């Protein structure tokens, strides 16, 4: 099993109100869904992500990164955030990413495509 | 199917001689190898993201994004990269993304633990 | 005078430890000095940058954006950091920031050249 | 004088077609005008940034960073660019730049308030 495959699988809230719930794997794989408290969202969107399965011993976080597809069963926002950032164990476990969320545009506005945001996620709250 | 489904699933090469193959899935699946022409990183890596299944028809891009984390039978380098961006059809197909790479840091080194780039993919080279 | 001229002067503490002395003129201007509490960095460094000296007054947050070159007569570490954010006023004013800290690299390096993160400033601690 | 001093002086061209127009100070200072071809921008904006007057001398770039603030005697977007990049001299010399464009918002829409995106400058078009 991963190192922290128990450490990271479960139900994690950020600073928004959103709500992360995933399921890490031996082999590094995140599977999950995502709810978002803001934006245009609503209900449980589909998420698929890796994490460093075998990550270092010297009180180092755990990469890992997940992607969300804002499409689900009631609306489709035509974008998609990516969070990358560690978990960090201990009596106070915490996620902590940094994350861009791209809309499709037309080529005229592709400038202004990409938010650029942080989330720190914890098992409480 | 997905209306991009066709026009994503394939070998994509980015700027830096690095290689994505992915295949698309109907429901908005995204899964397939990396492999890094730079870094700590060789062969092929396990990714997986999401896309936009059903994308705007008013000539905009499609939403998409992926992980790899950065350890296979190898290497690893205690790390993630997450891509965010709009694949654009067309002639001269691309994927146009900004990338965020975490690396599994102590506390006191957290602050330095994000690199941030841009790659662009296209079908040749 | 600047809306925020006077809430934005003076001297702001994030949450790395650092100190970032500034003084914002009536019509945009910021000027200042930088003290980071890490990296490779000592004492006082030149910065300067823009604020918005007419924000809106919907309670919306005063955008802002300001440049440190990390070399003074001490050390140079051949980087430059811009953070870009918004200040917030009340009783609990708040500088809220992401930054790019871009190094000098080589053509071959330019790839893992720039770190992103967020710093948050406080007038207390 | 700046190593690059010459070198960065003068007028610059993006991707977008606008305009970027410095002065390079011998200390390290950075001072000129700014205009975008794209956003709610017109004219000529004032800009303020630092560079590494002194830069490795192994083939690196040069690290620099300079703020625009959205308002001058036309217009108020309410909201600042910062970019964070090097300057690359030789034939066909460059700043490659990656930026951030903070808006001033409500705190209930913080989260949406920073773009990210990357430009070229180049000395032609
Ligand atoms: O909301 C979405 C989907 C929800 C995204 C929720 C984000 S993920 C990062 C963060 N952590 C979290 O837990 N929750 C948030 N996707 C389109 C995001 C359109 N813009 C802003 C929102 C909006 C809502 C309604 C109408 C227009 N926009 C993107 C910014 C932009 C740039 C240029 C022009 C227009 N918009
Ligand atoms: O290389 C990796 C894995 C390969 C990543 C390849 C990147 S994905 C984005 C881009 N598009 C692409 O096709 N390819 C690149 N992961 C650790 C990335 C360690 N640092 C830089 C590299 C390095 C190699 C050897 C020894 C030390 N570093 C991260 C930057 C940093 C910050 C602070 C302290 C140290 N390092
Ligand atoms: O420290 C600096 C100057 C200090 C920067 C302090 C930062 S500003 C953002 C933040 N808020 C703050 O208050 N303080 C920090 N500039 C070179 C930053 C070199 N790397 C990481 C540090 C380091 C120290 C010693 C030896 C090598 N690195 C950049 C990451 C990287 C990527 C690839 C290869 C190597 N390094
Ligand atoms: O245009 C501006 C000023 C011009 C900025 C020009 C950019 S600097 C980076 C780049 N390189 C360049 O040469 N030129 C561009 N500042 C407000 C930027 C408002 N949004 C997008 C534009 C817009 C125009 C009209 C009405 C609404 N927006 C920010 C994205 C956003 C997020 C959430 C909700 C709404 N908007
Ligand atoms: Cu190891
Ligand atoms: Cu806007
Ligand atoms: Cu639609
Ligand atoms: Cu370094
Ligand atoms: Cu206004
Ligand atoms: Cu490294
Ligand atoms: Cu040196
Ligand atoms: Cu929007």
């Amino acid at each position: 099993m991963g190192r922290d495959e128990a450490g990271i699988t479960g139900t994690w809230y950020n600073q928004l109100g959103s709500t992360f719930i995933v399921t890490a794997g031996a082999d590094g794989a995140l599977t999950g869904t995502y709810e978002s408290a803001v934006g245009n969202a609503e209900s449980r969107y589909v998420l698929t992500g890796r994490y460093d399965s075998a990550p270092a011993t010297d009180g180092s976080g755990t990469a890992l990164g997940w992607t969300v597809a804002w499409k689900n069963n009631y609306r489709n926002a035509h974008s998609a955030t990516t969070w990358s950032g560690q978990y960090v164990g201990g009596a106070e476990a915490r996620i902590n990413t940094q994350w861009l969320l791209t809309s499709g545009t037309t080529e005229a506005n592709a400038w202004k495509s990409t938010l650029v945001g942080h989330d720190t996620f914890t098992k409480v709250k």
